[PDB]
């Protein structure tokens, strides 16, 4: 599927950043030829708030690099192990 | 541009492979809704042609993991600087 594809890329960038354990949460959608995303990752329980919303804005810009079509990307964590 | 992107994809992967020396060739294609691809790849003068070789066939191994919708690509390698 052409969703798929996008969203396995998604999620395969994510997944590369340093601190993020997986992603809990994905919901893309096409507002015309644009993708808007928002996403959860599992970080470690014992990071900081601060630590947790660094992670945060590292995964939006690795995101962000690789995936030309996504034109917004709002992501949050949740402590995961 | 559609076909810009996968090429910048294509080329990414491509110069992130160990021992390339930069894309010195891309042709991509559409067939239906797959990507045929020819490339040749910059390599150390200095490399074996046995290594030219395994650098040519990680670099078909990268660029085919990464774009899914790659169905043929025939990479070869120059000697580069």
């Amino acid at each position: 599927s052409h969703m798929e594809a996008v969203q396995n890329r998604i999620v395969e960038a994510a997944e590369r950043v340093p601190g993020v354990r997986g992603v809990i949460h994905l919901r893309a959608r096409y507002v015309g030829q644009d993708i808007w995303a928002d996403m959860i990752i599992g970080v470690d329980p014992e990071n900081t708030v601060e630590q947790a919303e660094e992670i945060c804005e590292a995964v939006q810009a690795a995101v962000c690099g690789k995936i030309r079509r996504i034109e917004s990307l709002h992501v949050s964590a949740h402590a995961r192990e």
